[PDB]
C-alpha cells in the first residue's frame, strides 16, 4: 500500500515539472485528457504482448519499451491527479481455464460481465483486486494493463500511480527512484550552465541514462517510499544526480523546494 | 433504437461465419477476448486522430480505415454477443469549454470523474448517452470511441454492435448491409466451384469489394434494419451477391438457413 502522502508528494513533483513549462498548464488540460493518454499508453503496452490468438507470434515485449511506457503513464497519472480533489470497478482476473471437475455443469452462458469481479469500490480498490505479477505472463499482463484502462477511465489516476510503481517493480524497474533523479536531470538541463558547457560530468563520456542508473542503483523501492523519511531519500537522489552532472552548489535545489 | 431481433439476428450470421471455420469455436474463447479486441481496434481509430495535443498535428484519419476498423470490431462485438446471455457505466462527453458566465466560481478540483456523465445503467443505455455524432470532429470522436471501450470492458457487445453500425452510417457506410454481403461472400469463397474457377463474375475484371458495393448501394441503413422485413432485404443482398459472382441456383442458401 504506497502512502497517500508519497503520492501526493509525487504529483506536486510533477506539478512542478509542468509549472515550469507552462505556469497556466492546469487551465488548458482536463482530467479528460490525461484519461485518453494514459489509456492510449496502456494500448500501446496492450499491443506488444502476443494476444492476437490467431496470428502465429510472438516473442514477449522488450523491456526497455515498457519501462518507457510506464514511465509515460506515470507523468500522466500525477499530472491527472493535480486537476482532481460511488465509483464502480468491475475488474479482469487472468484468463480462466475452463470449469471442470464437476462444476462444468453450471458454466451456462450467463448475464453480461459475469466473468468480471464483483464490484469493487473505487475507493477501497486496492492492487491486489486489478494487477497480476508476474508480467512476463501474458494472461496476467492483459487482465492488468486492462485494468489500468479501466481505473483512467474513472479518473482514478493515483490508483494508476501505484500499479505503474508495482508493476515497474514486478520488472526489475525502481521507477520512484528513477522520476526523482530524472526530476532532477530536467532542471538541470534548464540551467544556463548546463547550457553553455560550463557544468560537465564526473565521468566524462558517460551517456545521461547510465549517469541517472549509477545515481539511483544503490536504492529499493521500500527504501524511497517509506512513510517517514522519502523525501529525505529523494533530497539524497536530487544530490547524486547534481553530483553527476556537475552542478555547482548555489544552483541546487532541496527537496523542500518543490514540496507543499 | 436497433431492435434487439435484429441484433440476435447479426449474431447468428456471425456463429456461422466462425463454426464454419471452427465448429467448436465458442470452447477456445473468453468473453474478455472479445473485450480485448475491441479494446484494442477502439485503441488503432483513436490513434488516427489527432489526439497528442503537445504535437503539430495532423491530418483526420484514412476514412478507408476507419470503415475497416468499424468492420472489425463488429465482427468482434457479434462474437462476443454469442458467448453472454446492475452494471454502471460513466461516459465521456466531447471535450468542454471552460466555465463562464458566471459559473466559473463553482469550476474547483472535484471528487474523481466528475466530468464523466451521471451514471447509466448497462441495461439502460442508449445510443445518445455515448455517440456523438459527425466524428469528423475530432473531440466527438475521443468521447465516442473511449466510451466503445468503457461499454466493451463490460462486456456490453450488443451495444458495442449498435454503435459501430451508427458510427458507420454517420461516415456513409451502410455497415449492415456490407455485412450481409460479406457474408454471403465468404461461403462463397469456400465453394468447390468457386475455388476451381468454374464460377465466375457477371463483370470480367471487377474487384471483390466493387463488386459487393454495386450489391448493396441501392439500400439505405434504415431500408436494411425494418423489424418486419430485414430478413427479406437480408435475403435480397444475398441474392444479388450469388448473381454477381456467378453462384448456380442449386448452391445458394436462403437468409433461414442462418437464421434460428
Amino acid at each position: 500500500s504506497l502512502s497517500p502522502l508519497i503520492l501526493r508528494s509525487l504529483a506536486e513533483l510533477q506539478d512542478g515539472l509542468n509549472t515550469v513549462v507552462d505556469k497556466n498548464w492546469r487551465q488548458l488540460r482536463r482530467p479528460g485528457d490525461w484519461s485518453l493518454a494514459i489509456t492510449m499508453e496502456a494500448a500501446e503496452l496492450l499491443d506488444s504482448y502476443p494476444w492476437k490468438w490467431w496470428k502465429n507470434v510472438k516473442a514477449q515485449p522488450d523491456l526497455q519499451n515498457v519501462k518507457i511506457e510506464l514511465t509515460d503513464i506515470l507523468h500522466f497519472s500525477l499530472s491527472g491527479a493535480m486537476q482532481v480533489s460511488k465509483h464502480w470497478c468491475y475488474f479482469d482476473q487472468p484468463r480462466a481455464l475452463p470449469a471442470a471437475g464437476g462444476a462444468e455443469y453450471v458454466a451456462c452462458v450467463e448475464t453480461p460481465g459475469s466473468s468480471l469481479s464483483a464490484p469493487v469500490s473505487a475507493d477501497e480498490c486496492d492492487l491486489a483486486d486489478f494487477m497480476f505479477f508476474p508480467l512476463s505472463d501474458t494472461n496476467n499482463a492483459l487482465a492488468s494493463f486492462q485494468n489500468i484502462i479501466r481505473l483512467a477511465s474513472l479518473q482514478r489516476f493515483q490508483l494508476v500511480t501505484s500499479a505503474v510503481i508495482a508493476a515497474a517493480d514486478d520488472i526489475g524497474f525502481n521507477l520512484v527512484a528513477y522520476y526523482v533523479a530524472k526530476h532532477t536531470l530536467n532542471g538541470i538541463r534548464q540551467m544556463k550552465g548546463y547550457k553553455d558547457g560550463t557544468y560537465v560530468k564526473v565521468q566524462k563520456g558517460v551517456e545521461d541514462n547510465e549517469l541517472l542508473h549509477g545515481c539511483i542503483s544503490p536504492f529499493s523501492l521500500d527504501d524511497v517510499t517509506n512513510e517517514g523519511n522519502y523525501k529525505t531519500k529523494w533530497d539524497d537522489i536530487m544530490h547524486r544526480v547534481y553530483d553527476a552532472f556537475g552542478t555547482p552548489k548555489e544552483e541546487r535545489l532541496n527537496i523542500g523546494h518543490w514540496l507543499k
